[PDB]
Parts: structure tokens; sequence; C-alpha cells
């Protein structure tokens, strides 16, 4: 039937109503650390988001007027034609060739009628308008996205390869904790045997009245030694530890905020080009369902000119427009409109 | 399928919640709560002044067309039916009803611009609650930050804990050689003084060595046994103190793991919100020109304007009512 | 053969191995996990969306073909074998068929468009197969990193508990001059005690070296002997840990091995996968091309349509009647 | 005959498609160390892909669509309309010279076959004109990766010479491990000797104090020089061992990443050869079957200007356009065009 290009255009911006949604919910953070693509990527997202707010309350209401609106508008008149038609069948059924007032004034009436799907097909043009220069407006701020400053081919591999910077970082901090960690025991062992070396030395030197001093002296100076290096060695090495760990730290939060920046661009982009590619079928579609109202409208252009030709009025029931049997099609029209509502 | 419940329970999923601090407050959580209140604004100013005004443009519909339109339509029917054969715009018959259906016509002009400034006071609060979802995601980034940042904190005290359990090990295998020490020492001390005694002194630079060694290994070794029980019971405490900072940092990663879930519930309603809100733009437009089809039914013909418009305004009526009526 | 069966049953395949994690659980298994649940969304949404997509599409044109297609080539067969002479475009007999032909090849406009459509439906999700299977690739070449670093680790640990055996023997051999140390210096110092002893109204220190190098042979010899025995038993639990860290590895490696063959199995399934949904476009251009018959098929004569275009109808509606028998 | 080259046309572009599947499952592994022909060879590979995409989403089922769904398209005429003039023959069977409606009728019909083969080959040059196209655009993503900077001639030779330099080091680090081994065992024993006579020279010392004393703080001098000296080599020989076996992780790593990067690199050669090895004569033999219904028309179309101008009706017959053997091979060509799918 005619209901369901009704239903196709209708769907194909319901999906267009949603998907601007999915645009203008996209709204990545400012890093810790700003990046160079970071700026001009941005400002490419805000005419991509400005152009998503002329859908939201100025063109994504205003087609609604569109296709639900002006077949329930037509029906409004396509429900009161046939009665007022049929109410002047029981007078004069057989006043042919513009004789009887009252059939020409069932003429001028069904010529309202015609000028009515006019301003039906006129509505659904300026809607098409508005919907297809807000179509080039949308499509000129998304092909940016895709030819300069691209979101895809540059800073996804900028932010992979990002990613992969600061998991080797990771990798070798962890590695390096782990070297750090088998030197620390080795100050800890060198801490140890300086505090008995040195007591041991100034031990023998007053155990034996510096009979032996050289010695003693020796093994003294060597656990003090060894004490301030491996004291020394144990809080150098403790101080690394700790920025190696402030380190995994921030590198560990760089990399959660470039996958929190990729899953934010690969939303923007797939939401876009799948805006874009339903604004084809949309237009396309919306273009479909214009001409079946303008055909319509010609159609009752042509049973209005042969009605002030000769018609007569059982003429009019051997034709189908005027019966029962489309407007019967019809109701069943509206009401999947006010099904689509 | 009603989308106006739908906004109903959304909103009242953003009334509902208040997100609680873990222990130590970050410097963000006042400010994520100063991203919640001003939604807590905007979720009570839909329910009590766009959800009393979706409650009350209805009853301005159903009841002003359950009376005078009704009856309305009645008279230009019963002015058709007293003459069905009247023409002419300056006739006395399509005068009487041609100042009625002006009357009507402009007297819907009113409602047709209460209800054409609701798509306004909806129009502006929606791009309201989007700029209060977009500020709320934005903050909602610290609490992952901050989250990663206490993991890496319990990596750090993983990483201190299993330092400080082999320290406890290599300083068990020391303390044993400084006992061995002053065992050593002491045996060696008193073999000195036995085998100086035992010779009368004529063994006398020996045994002075044996017990000078032996003297220095007993306060050599009770010196590093000291250090080393001191060491150990340092870095017992160390393990307690890095483990209940693990544990209280893991009670942090659960809070704040609560509070980003919270934060992720209430912009995922916003987002619903937002298409939900589409729907009902959608809606309302074609109520919108619904009336603007009752306006443009101000056109008066020539010959008998009473069937060619009254039961287009009478249908339009009804297809008002089904839909308000679903909208009640 | 079957190639939709093919795909059902490789995507059941994609959807029936989910992979296991090591012991030490990587950095990267997360990002491999993640790759595999992209995976299975894809394989999901081809299994529960364009899998009945398939099963459906293939009804709706047999049923269509069934009755409404075959009362369309009834009636207008009936018009030619009643009236096969009429000609001119105002004919009734030819109204009678452009009117039964105008309602067909325009009733299947909505069949054949979803057909159509269909075709971008498959290219965006073979995109998508495209898509998810390079990061898993990129995911999965990390396995055999790790493996190597394991056959390393492995041989590392090999050469290591081979310096400590060979140390091992070298303190077993040297203990016995640790031994001999305190065997030799206790003679020499009961020697050199003898002789300071039964010296003693003269001086002799010559007598007092012996039973000092005596002293120093025993308490050097019982040092090393010590130190020599922990580290013998040092260098034995040196080796029961790197054989502990050289059977932990040879355990996660046949592990990576297990988590190789299933990345391995699913990249060659999404392979022939994708190699059997070009096979599968080579029919759905097939169909896609029979539906744009019947635009071919609208353009319709003035003089006897049923002769010039409802056997065309027929024989390509009936090699359809072939296909999507075909196709179940 | 008639049917052969349609099969040996799509067994031509069967031979495109899998070797383009075989490209575009060609993405070998990014290394750590990104070498010089990467970043070109990236994107001579990423190019390479999307021109290959172009038979992957659309082209490729293009050329599908020329061959085997033409031959349904032909066959829904030509296994029609020689039954239509079957029940023109129980009229006039003879009639000639443009005297009937029926012969008149049946000349139209004939040209309305004459209008659709040619349909069908336009449809053919269509889709042979995308063929060219694509043909033509990868012979130029063949020609700037198998010259400019080529990934066989020159980055197999140099991945090659890179696997001989990490092979040469690999087996360098284990003879290098190998003599750490033997300094590891001098070490242990310096270290063993030295504890030795350390203690025995401070024991000496404190027991004899003489010049026995020097000589004794002798022993314990060089007893402490060779605990640090053998302690201190034992230390840099194990620190030695394990940045050599973390080399030699890095060299194996190396290694394999660039045994993955040659197999990645002989399947794109392979794949991409015999891709433009065999497009050529896709299209030679396209342009075979594209000829093979343009001999088609004009035998059809001589046929069609002799049943205007001085044909009889048992003439159609007679001539082996109309005729019904080759009619049968005609549906053979449908049948076998239906294995083909």
């Amino acid at each position: 039937p005619t209901q369901q290009t009704t239903q196709s255009a209708f769907l194909a911006t319901t999906v267009i109503t949603a998907q601007c949604h999915a645009i203008l919910n996209t709204q990545f953070t400012p890093p810790t650390v700003k990046p160079d693509w970071f700026d001009d990527l941005s400002k490419k997202l805000d005419s991509a988001k400005l152009v998503a707010k002329q859908w939201i309350d100025d063109l994504g209401p205003q087609v609604s007027a569109s296709i639900p609106s002006s077949v329930i508008n037509f029906d409004a008149t396509f429900q009161a034609s046939i009665d007022a038609i049929h109410e002047l069948y029981k007078a004069d059924p057989t006043a042919s060739g513009k004789d009887n007032t009252t059939v020409q004034q069932a003429s001028q009436i069904m010529t309202a009628l015609s000028s009515q799907v006019s301003g039906i097909e006129a509505t659904v043009k300026g809607m098409n308008k508005e919907l297809s220069d807000w179509g080039v407006k949308m499509q000129a701020a998304h092909d940016d996205l895709v030819n300069g400053a691209t979101n895809i081919q540059k800073t996804i591999i900028d932010l992979q390869t990002d990613i992969e910077s600061m998991n080797n970082a990771i990798d070798n901090n962890r590695a390096a904790i782990e070297k750090l960690n088998k030197d620390l025991v080795y100050a800890q062992v060198a801490v140890g045997v300086g505090i008995f070396m040195l007591v041991a030395g100034v031990a023998l030197t007053v155990a034996t009245a510096g009979t032996a001093a050289a010695v003693s002296g020796g093994i003294a100076a060597v656990g003090a030694a060894s004490i301030i290096a491996g004291g020394v060695t144990w809080g150098v090495l403790q101080n690394q530890i700790d920025d190696d760990y402030d380190s995994i730290a921030q590198e560990q939060k760089q990399k959660a905020e470039d996958q929190q920046q990729i899953i934010a661009l690969q939303g923007l982009s797939n939401a876009s080009s799948a805006v874009v590619s339903a604004i084809e079928t949309s237009t396309s579609v919306l273009s479909d369902f214009e001409t079946t109202w303008t055909v319509f409208g010609n159609e009752l252009d042509d049973v209005v000119t042969k009605l002030n030709n000769g018609a007569s009025m059982q003429s009019i029931i051997m034709e189908k427009v005027m019966s029962d049997a489309a407007k019967n099609e019809w109701d069943d029209a509206v009401e999947l409109a006010k099904q689509l509502a």
C-alpha cells in the first residue's frame, strides 16, 4: 500500500533523531597532559555537535510535522469529502455536463480538496527542503572528520601507539622494580655485616688494648664503609622504587585516559557515519513520499477536470477514488500514522 | 510505551540517588556533587513545573472539546440541515455559520499558542538536560583516575610487603649467624681462660688472642643480635602497616567503584531521557500541527461552508481526542 | 557444502571457544578478552539478526510467488487465451493487463528493496568481521612473544642450575680443605701448647708461634666450614627454587600453547567465514539482480502485454522458485 | 560453446576474489622498534587494502552480477519468446510480405528481444567497465609496492640479514655466558679462599703480636681484598648473565618478529602477484564474454531485419538462431550459470 512508504520515511528520520543524540552525548574529557590533536579535534566535534543541535529542537520535532501530520491532515478532509458527495447523491445522481448548481458546488469543493493536498505536498516540500539543507550542513560538519585532522586515520593509530608506548613503559618499570628488589636484598645484607664488622673491629681494638689495632681498625673501617654503602643504597633504591611506582601510576592513568578517548572517538565517528548513511535514505524516501502525494494531487486534479467536463454522479462511483474502497485503506493508513506517534 | 511515564521513571531515578563519599574525600567529590545537584535542579523543574504543565495542557484540550466544540459543530450541522441549497458569502445563514466558524478558529488560536510555547518550554529543558549530562560525565573521569591511582598504591604496598617478607627471611638467616657468633665467642672465651689457667700462663699470647676474639665476637654478635631483632620487629610493624593500608585503600576502591557505578547510571538515565524527549517532541509537534490544522480551518468558501469544514473540524477533534486520552 | 550452514557453524564455533588465562595473568589478557568479546558481538550479531534474516527472506519470496504471482499469471493468461488480438493503449483488456501488472510490479518493490538492502547489511558485517579479525591477530602475536620470553627464562634457569651444580661440586671439594685445616690446626695447637709448657722456665716464643698458627687454623677452618656448609645448603635451596621456576614456566608455556591454538582456531574460522561470505554474496547479487529483473519487467508495452512480458515474469519467477528452495 | 566461456570467465574472477581475500588477510604485526621500511609499507599495504576493499564490498560481487545473472535475465526471454511464435504459427504459418499483424507482431517481439539482448550486453559493458577501472587501480597499487621501496627485493633481503645478525648475536651471547660461567667459578674460589685467610690473618694477628703480626696483617689484608674482589666479581657476573639473558630474550623476540614479517610479506607478494597475473585474463575473457553477446546481438539483428523484410514463418524455424537444440544448449547455459552460484 501507500502506508509502507510513510512508515519507511518516518523510520529513517527517527533513526536520525536517535543518532543525533548519540553524537551529542559524545563529549570526551580534558586530559591531565593535553596532546597536540586535542584542540583541533574539539572544534570539529562542536561543529558536529551544533548541527546536531539543529536536529534536537528545530528539525527533529519538525520532521514529525511532515510524515504523520500531513497524512492525518489529508484524511481529515478525506473523511469529509465522501459524506459530502454521498449526501448530494440523493438529490441529483443523474446531473451531468455542469448543469445543476450542486454538482458545480461539489466540483469547486473537490477543487479546494486538490488545493488542500497541494498544501499537504507543499508542507512536505518545505520539510524536505529544511531536511536537505541541514543535511548539507551536517555532512559538511561530518566529512572534515574524514579528510583533515582525521580522528581515525591519524588519532586512532596515534593513540594506539601511545597505549603501546605506555604498556612498554609499564613493562620496563616493572622489570626495573624487580631488579631493584634484588638489589635491595644486597643493601640489607651489606648493612647487617656492616653492623657486625664495625662492632667486631672496635671490640678487637679495645679488647687487645690496641696491640692489633691495624687489622682491627681495618675491620672497623670496612664495617663502617659497609654501613654507609648499605644505608645510602637502601635509601636510594627505596626512593627509586617509590618514583618508579609513581611513574607507573602516571602512565597507567595516561593509558586509561587514552582508552577513554578512543572509545569516545570511535563512537563519534560511527554515529556520524551512520547519520550520513541514513540521511541519504531518509532524503530519498522522503522524496518518494513527497512525489506520492504530489501525483495523488494531480490524480485528484484529473478527476476534478473530468468531473467539470461531463461526469455523472454515478460515474464517480465508477471511479475508484471517492468510494469506500480507498478511504478504507487510508483509514488504516492513519491508524498506522497513529501507531507511529 | 507511554513516553511520559518513561521520563517520570528517569527523573525519579535522578531525583532518587545521592552518592556518599569515600573515607577520604578527594578534591573533586563535592564538585561531582555540584555536577549532580544541578541535575537535581532540573528533574524537579520537570516534575514540579513541566510535569504539571503536561498534566494541565490536556484538560484545556479535552474539556473545551467536550462542551464547546460538540455544540459548535452541531450548530453548523443544523445550519446545513436548515437550508442545504443556500449560497453566497453575503447570505444571512452563511454569515450566521461564518461568525461561529471564525470564532472557534480564533479561540483555538490561544490553545495553539500555549501548545507551541510548550515546545519551546520542552526544548530549552532538553538542551539543559544535555548540558547537565555532559558536565556530569565530564566530572566522572576523576573517579577512574583515583581508582587506578589507588590500584597502583595497592601494587606498591604488595611489592613492599613482598620485600619485607624477603627481608624477614634474610634477617632470620643472619640472626642465626649472630647467635652462632655469640656462641662460638663464649666458647673460645672460656677456652682462652681455661687454656691460660691450665698452662699456668705459659700459653699467654695464644690464649690471650683466643680470648680476645672471643670477647670481640660476643659483643659484636650481641649488638648484631639486638640490631637484627629490632629490625625484624620494625619490618613486622611495616608489614602490618602496609597490609592495613592495602585493606583500607582496597575499601576505597569498592567505595569509588560504587560511586562510578552511580554516576554511570545517572548519565545513562539522561542518555535515555534525550531519546524519550525526542519521541515526545515528535508527538508534541504532531499535536501542534493538528491545532495548526484547526486554525487553518478558518477557511470560508462561498457556497455552504458547513460540510466542507466542520466534518474536518470534528475529525481533527477526534484525532486529538484519541491521542490525548492515550496521554491521560 | 551449503554456504549458510558453514557460516552458522563457524559463528557457533566462535561462540563456544573462550580461552583461559595463564597463572601469571598478563597485562594484555584483558585486551585479548576485549578482542574476543568484540568478535563474539560480531558473531552473535550475525547469528541473532542476520541469521533469522536469511531464514525470513526466503518465505517472503515463496509465499508472494505462491499465490500472488500465480493469480497474476493466471489472470493475464486468461486474457491472452481468451483475447489474443487486442491492441492500442486505450483498449480495456490491455488496461486490465497494465492494472494487474502495475499492481504486481509495484507490490514487489518493498520485497525487492529489502533483498537489495541486505547486500549492504551483509557488507557492513563483513567490514566488522575483518575489523574484529585484525585486532585479534595483533593481540595473538603477544602469545608467541611471551612464549619466546618464557623459553629463554627456561634457558636461564637451566644455566643457573648448572652453575649451582658446579659450585656445589667445588664447595664439596673445598670442605675437605676446611676440615683438614681444622685437623692440622688442632694438631699444631696441641703441639705448640705442649712446646710452650715444656719450656716454661726459659723463654720460647718459637714454641709460642706453633700454637698461634694452630689456633688460627682451627678458627679459620671452623668459620669456613660453617660458611661453605651454609653456602652448600643455600645452593641446594637455590637449585630447588630455580627448578620450581622451571617447572612453573614449563607449566605456563603449555597453557600459552593452548591459548595460541584457541586464537589460531578463531582466526582460521574467521578466514573461512570471510571466504564463504563472498561465496554467499555471489548468489545474493544473483537474487538482487533477479528482483531487479522485475524492474526490467515493469516496462510495459501497449499492444497485448501478456505475450510480451508475462511468460518472462513466469520464467524469471521459476528461476527464483528454484533458488529459494535451494536456500532451504 | 556459449556457456563454457561464461564459466571460464567466472573461474577467472573467483580466483581474483580469493586472492583478494588473501590480500586482505595479510596484516603484519607491529614490532618493538619500527624499522625504516615500515611507515611507508604500512600505507602501501593499507592503500593496497582499500582498492582491494573495493573488490570485497561491491565490485567483486558486481562482476558476479555480469555473468551469472545476465544468463537468467536472458533466458527469461529466450525460454519465453520462442513459444510465443509457436502459437502465432497456428494462424499464418507461411505469410510473408508484412501482410499480417501477426507477422508484424512476431517481428516486433524479435526487436524486443534485440533490445533486451542489447540491454544485457550493456549491463555486461557496465560491469566490465567497473572491472576495467578496478583492474587498472589494482595495477596502480601493485606498481608502487613492487617497485618503490620493494618489499621483496629490498626488505626480504634486509630482514634476512637482520635475522643473520640476530643469529650471530645470539651465538655470541651464549659463548659469552659460557665464558662468564667459568669466570664465576674463579670468583667463587676467590671469595672462598679469601674468607679463610681473612679470619686466619685476624686470628694470627691477635695471637702472635710481633713482626709475625705484620705478616699476619698482610694475610688478613689480602684476605679482605680477596673477599671484596671475589664478591663484587660474583655480583657483577650474575648481573652480566641476567642482562645477557635479557639480551637473548630481545634478540629471540626480534628474530621471531622478523620471521613473522617475512612470512606475511611472502603471503602478500603471492596474493598480489596472483591477483595481477589473473586480472588481465579476467578482463580479457570477460571482454570475450562481452563480444560473445555482441556477436549474438548482430546474429539476432540480422535475423530481425530478415524477419522484417523478406522471411517466412517456416524460415524462422529453419535458422539456427531460433532453433531448439541450440535452445537446449541455452538451457544448459542457465543450469551451468546456476551451478556457478
